[PDB]
């Protein structure tokens, strides 16, 4: 909605989205946070990790309606409000090169179906 | 909605979005493709140029209602259909090192908004 003018700065987004293909080693249970950010945006699959203003893993979850600052993996920090916690899983998966790393279901995709244009 | 299970082989996803100041140059129209991809998600900034079925920088646009294939930067290709064109703007911009890029409406932010999680 806002008018950006000759002369301005601004600031500019360059995506650089990479897949691979992997394996699926493990299947495990994980505690979630659920958390409304300021935009009115809502996340289920936040890790209790990633709240910077309470340190969860120590002190255990915000008090539900709670503002909390979240961290993104860039080091972005956002604010939202505590609502609540679920138990969803994530999957260790390894790589060709046989590194490994543990992603959430959001992250992964089967070779069926079309992979997301954000790249 | 489809399981995912110890074994499978699977397609992991993993974003590297980066984010710089810089000083807008020029804004300039430009005209954009309206496209349906086939997952019924609709484009109103497709570039000409981008589909790869019909060269429509050298033989015009589609008819509308026709499908053509379209490529992502990452050299992914989707199927759509093409719906029409408008006339939109670029905004060249300049980076501290002094090169520059003409960017899409979308992919510019203000020093005051803030910055999508998406990296």
């Amino acid at each position: 909605e806002k008018v950006i003018s000759v002369g301005q700065t601004v600031i500019t987004k360059h995506r650089n989205t990479r897949y691979y293909s992997c394996r699926v080693m493990a299947v495990t249970s994980q505690t979630f946070y659920e958390v409304m950010f300021d935009d009115g945006s809502f996340s289920r699959d936040t890790f209790p990790e990633d709240i910077v203003s309470r340190d969860c893993l120590k002190l255990g979850p915000p008090a539900e309606g709670e503002v909390v600052q979240v961290k993104w993996p860039d080091g972005k920090l956002y604010g939202a409000k505590y609502f609540g916690s679920n138990i969803a899983h994530m999957y260790q998966v390894e790589f060709e090169d046989g590194s490994q790393i543990a992603m959430k279901r959001e992250d992964i995709y089967t070779l069926d179906e079309e992979l997301p244009k954000r790249v």
